[PDB]
């Protein structure tokens, strides 16, 4: 009756050097550049990355004077692409700019639906699957940049499958079932050396030992040689599940990067996460989903909906009343509460927008009820 | 009403900049498959003010006129004059496509995909997303037959349904709120549009039993909507619209512009196939199926099933049934669902799921 009560679930993450994530980071690098000069800048910056080319497309209303060449190349440099042998060089890439730039009860800028989610299974109130997947990429980047593993290159993908049990609506991670790691590398290091390092210096430095056992399946560099990576074009907003909960909770479809606070796709999703995390940390539930919806002409949310998966003694109707007395989810109010005019967005564009307590929406609000 | 909840899904029309890109990408995919069934295609489209950009990689024996494909797609969508904000005759098309010239084959990538099905509609789909899609389809229908000649291709719809649930089964009670925004010419007045949207669109799509006098209508809520179409549109930026409207789950992979060798598409189609087969087979009322792959590996890394409590059989038992009836290796999925056919442009608007003309929407008869 053991394997009848357990289930597997998988989440993935990608490194800074993955073509899609390159675009997210560049898009938010542009957003930050504008906000540093003009806190009220309106930005919708889409980035396309392909073989020796970065294209910026979208609309900007800003007083800022932004050197897009410098912004893009410094972003690519920071990511780690500085030579043709790595498949991409910030010094020589073609940068094409196609941005049309112009100089509290406000209606939503669009329509749409957004979700926030939280779970007590980790201290950061995030699913273990997506937390581990992210941290594997962060470790890779760390070991690349300090020279511990100098053969590493920026592009990578990780995938973590966790064995779960459910406990009265709450989910409880038992063990890591399967781990996948594929990462770009130079032409010198051999497969064996890489696979040993990925297990001992990456996986074992990231995953708590209690989740690993002798049955855990490792797929390390499963395709083999991975010398040329980075920019099949990458596009901004093509990793939105990686950006959020790794498949847990729910998603309304809106991408985050390249968008300023007036885009409810971003601000309302941050706020919804804020609500969800505040509820769980507040001890009101162990696990919770929050949906918000807007109309392009209306300031107040069209609907606010709450699912606590049965992990609360309070009803969802009751939780909604608590949320309404503690939160104002109008776009113009979210900005003030979460201080969203700060140039803080490039840091969100890799390793997930949620689960890191340096972000305002990751600091639980003390609830009054 | 402690047991009721609201849930909202949205859809967009063919003229929405993101969906324009999805359609173009799949028009390109189809063009190759029509000449070369074994074509490898990864086509990304970018659409902005007077410009369509194609970027990606193609391995094909086909000789494809990308100019004709793109412009004919834009024409079909309905953008044929500058007064509409976009004209297939004059748009700038930039092509940056690099073109190059069994059952146990490894996955082309890694990733996770979900399939979902629910017995709340005949098409085994959530009511919210079915209605949202069908509202946009009705708009295009009435635009193209000339019933509402003031209509233009760009549109967005949003449907909020009031639900009840019984141990995981979801029971739609009524439509709570409907939002419709649609592009239009400079002549027709707002009142004429709003009354038409209610009487000729909404009442023609939504079952009367779901509508009452408390239903909230937001028709042309932003007002004047003359300029629509190409904020740039991008391929793969409407993946929740493409699937279940927020229900079930999503692994993050976009569909359009990708050939069948991309598990992001083929395995998501297969998972829907599995899920719909289970519900239509009477094994559950509602079900979520996750599958995951690793690059280079043929068999799924994991297959996982959540029936939300809507089956008397356990999920382990449902898994036993799935494994005995389905082979979820990438190379076998292609053969079972006939995925080398140029059928993909048809998927790129109004949702990939819930329409029975697609192979993954024909339930497999289960043996167990
Ligand atoms: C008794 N039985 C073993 C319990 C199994 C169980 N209990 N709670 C959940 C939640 C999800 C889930 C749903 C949506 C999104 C993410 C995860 C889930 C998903 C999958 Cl594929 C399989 C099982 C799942 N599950
Ligand atoms: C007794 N109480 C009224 C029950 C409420 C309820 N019962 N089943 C579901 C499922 C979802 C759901 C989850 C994930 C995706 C889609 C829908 C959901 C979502 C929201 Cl925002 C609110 C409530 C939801 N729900």
């Amino acid at each position: 009756f053991i394997e009848e009560g357990t289930f597997l679930f998988t989440s993935e993450s990608v490194g800074e050097g993955h073509p899609d994530k390159i675009c997210d980071q560049i898009s938010d690098a542009v957003l930050d550049a504008h906000l540093q000069q003009d806190p009220d800048a309106k930005v919708a910056c889409e980035t396309v990355a392909k073989t020796g080319m970065i294209l910026l497309a979208g609309e900007i209303t800003s007083r800022a004077a932004v050197d897009y060449q410098k912004v893009v190349r410094e972003a690519v440099k920071h990511i780690g692409y500085d030579d043709s042998s790595k498949g991409f060089d910030y010094k020589t890439c073609n940068v094409l700019v196609a941005l049309e730039q112009q100089s509290e009860d406000i209606g939503a800028g669009d329509q749409g639906l957004m979700f926030g989610y939280a779970t007590d299974e980790t201290e950061e109130c995030m699913p273990l699957t997506i937390v581990l997947a992210h941290k594997l990429n962060a470790k890779l980047a760390e070991l690349r940049r300090n020279g511990t593993l100098p053969w590493l290159r920026p592009d990578s993908k990780t995938q973590v499958t966790v064995q779960y049990m459910q406990d009265r609506g709450a989910v409880l991670p038992i063990r890591v079932h399967t781990i996948v790691i594929s990462v770009q590398h130079d032409e010198e290091v051999c497969l064996d050396e890489m696979r040993d390092a990925l297990k001992e210096k990456v996986i074992k430095a990231v995953v708590p030992a209690k989740y690993l056992d002798e049955d855990t399946i490792y797929h390390l560099q499963p395709s083999g040689r991975f010398v040329i990576g980075g920019p099949d074009a990458g596009l901004t907003g093509r990793k939105i599940i990686v950006d959020t909960y790794g498949g847990w909770g729910a998603h309304g479809g809106g991408a985050f990067s390249g968008k300023d606070y007036t885009k409810v796709d971003r601000s309302a999703a941050y706020a919804a996460r804020w609500v969800a995390k505040s509820l769980v940390k507040g001890g009101l539930c162990r696990r919770v989903l929050v949906q918000v919806s807007y109309a392009i002409g209306v300031s107040h949310p069209l609907s606010i909906s709450i699912f606590h998966y049965g992990t609360s003694q309070k009803s969802e109707r009751e939780l909604l009343e608590i949320v309404k007395k503690n939160f104002d989810l109008r776009p113009g109010v979210i900005v003030r509460d979460l201080d969203l005019k700060k140039p803080i967005y490039q840091r969100t564009a890799a390793y997930g927008h949620f689960g890191r307590d340096s972000f305002p929406w990751e600091v639980p609000k003390k609830l009054k009820y």
